[PDB]
């Protein structure tokens, strides 16, 4: 005969099975898989079967699985066109990923990054005046382009960037419609805007490169990563790297941290405004903490409990990545259910972070869950997964947390924020593999004191 069918969730009778629903309501769909199927259930994503695992036992299998068992490498095909075919530092598949963020993520670099991040925020709110309104996506998306580029590539580089880079990068991120699992190069409008956006980014970098070659003045110093790549010559004296190759690398370096930090910063603010009591606790803590006269570069690397717990709760309720993917490289049994090589295996932070048994009143904002006595994040090692877990746990976790600390250490002490629309109107756009805060997301601010 053949192989036993795995539990399959209801619906999925559209052109690409469950793909359409995954686009309009991925969380509702993934939740229905768990409700109907249990810890192991499936849904059809175009021609691919997704084995969605949930619960502590199945998640453990998922996160502890080695690269040889559940391959993460080709589990996110929507990234292929974004990163590009460009090749700067040719090395192993694991090497390439390391080179992207390892250097800048060094602990010894953290202090500097916090100072850089503080500078980026003050610069971003420099023209805010006494009072006004902003849109969280516009503000945070752009801000994080500045923090990401300045920290990962260099300050000199960020100083040559402006809103254009952010607008284009945003289009890049929107070029991740689920249809990417069919083919990331399909004749889709979003995919075309993606390719065009990328081309626009390459052009912005080419302009910078040209500008630097013509006029490189300064104290003959401050030379950043772009300067080094520009100066690299091939054996004949010709520049070795094109603007595309360089841009492709820069894009790759700041991608992971951009959509995540932008959305997480937005939701942190949203949850603080939604819960004035937590907001007030954070302010008191911030004013009291910085009362020692130490800098953000000092405090952002150290304990700021109230804010951190708000952040953790914000991440539990609004995990930037609502689904994690792998490609099975063999057969494995998980609770009597068999996974076959070629199967897309997934885990969902969106779903797992709200399992009723692991997180009392999973739908409520309770930063106290992470307080010393409770520590629900640490106790549920396989289900509190905003940063994933196991072998592929987010290597940028420390940086991201420090960044949030740094950003709000400035924002919450300079301005007071209030929602300019109904608290329930703030929502995410889950139509793309890369979750983005949906607009409008209007917020009012006013100088404190
Ligand atoms: C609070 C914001 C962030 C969240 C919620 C987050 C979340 C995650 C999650 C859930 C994973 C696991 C993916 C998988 O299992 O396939 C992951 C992986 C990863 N993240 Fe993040 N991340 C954040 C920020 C960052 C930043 C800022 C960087 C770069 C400095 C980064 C770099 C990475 C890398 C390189 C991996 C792959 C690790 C590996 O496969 O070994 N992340 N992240
Ligand atoms: C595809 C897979 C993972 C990521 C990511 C990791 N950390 C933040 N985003 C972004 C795209």
């Amino acid at each position: 005969m053949s192989a036993v069918a795995l539990p399959r969730v209801s619906g999925g009778h559209d052109e690409h099975g469950h793909l359409e629903e995954f686009r309009t309501d991925p969380i509702g769909l993934m939740q229905r898989v768990r409700d109907e199927c249990g810890d192991v259930g499936t849904f059809q994503l175009a021609g691919k079967q997704v084995v969605l695992l949930s619960g502590s036992h199945a998640n453990e299998f998922f996160f502890r699985a080695g690269d040889d068992d559940l391959d993460q490498a080709k589990a996110y095909p929507f990234m292929t066109p974004i990163f590009g075919e460009g090749v700067v530092f040719d090395a192993s598949p694991e090497r390439r990923k390391e080179m992207l963020h390892n250097a800048a993520l060094r602990g010894e670099q953290m202090k500097g990054h916090a100072a850089t991040i503080e500078d980026q925020v003050r610069r971003m709110i420099a023209d805010w005046g006494e009072a006004g309104e902003i849109d969280l996506l516009d503000f945070f998306a752009e801000l994080t382009i500045y923090t990401s580029s300045a920290c990962l590539i260099g300050k000199k580089f960020r100083d040559q960037l402006d809103g254009r880079f952010a607008k284009l990068y945003h289009e890049l991120e929107r070029g991740t419609d689920p249809l990417a699992y069919v083919d990331p190069y399909l004749p889709i409008e979003s995919f075309r805007r993606r390719d065009e956006a990328r081309n626009g980014l390459v052009a912005l970098v080419a302009d910078i490169m040209n500008g630097r070659i013509a006029n490189p003045p300064t104290d003959k110093s401050d030379r950043d990563m772009l300067d080094v790549l520009i100066a690299v010559k091939a054996e004949t004296g010709t520049p070795r790297f094109s603007a595309d190759e360089i841009t492709g690398m820069f894009i790759s370096m700041m991608f992971a941290g951009h959509h995540t930090s932008s959305g997480t910063a937005s939701w942190t603010l949203i949850e603080l405004m939604r819960h004035r009591d937590a907001y007030a606790a954070v302010i008191d803590e911030l004013d009291e903490l910085y009362g020692d006269g130490r800098s953000v570069s000092f405090h952002a690397l150290r304990q700021i409990p109230q804010l951190e717990n708000v952040l953790k709760e914000t991440l539990r309720l609004h995990p930037p990545l609502i689904i994690l993917m792998r490609v099975a490289k063999g057969e494995f049994e998980v609770q009597g259910h068999r996974i076959h090589e070629g199967d897309l295996v997934a885990a969902s932070p969106a779903i797992s972070n709200r399992i009723p048994e692991d997180f009392p009143d999973p739908h409520d904002f309770v930063p106290a869950r992470y307080e010393q006595p409770r520590q629900e994040d640490l106790l549920n090692r396989w289900t509190w997964i905003p940063f994933g877990a196991g072998r592929h746990r987010c290597v940028g976790a420390a940086f991201a947390i420090m960044q949030i600390k740094a950003i709000f250490s400035v924002l919450l002490r300079e301005y007071e924020f209030e929602m300019a629309q109904p608290p329930e109107s703030y929502r995410n756009d889950h139509s793309k593999m890369v979750v983005q805060l949906a607009q409008p997301a209007c917020v009012r601010y006013r100088r404190r004191t």
